């Protein structure tokens, strides 16, 4: 129950309702798509 609004940084997909975070950068920084 984690509907978070903009792509947030995060660190496993989980984090997300719509689970599709990203991390196509250097850091872990997976942003919440």
């Amino acid at each position: 129950g984690d509907c978070l609004p903009h792509l947030k940084l995060c660190k496993e997909n989980k984090d997300c309702c719509s689970k599709k975070c990203k991390r196509r950068g250097t850091n872990i920084e997976k942003r919440c798509r």
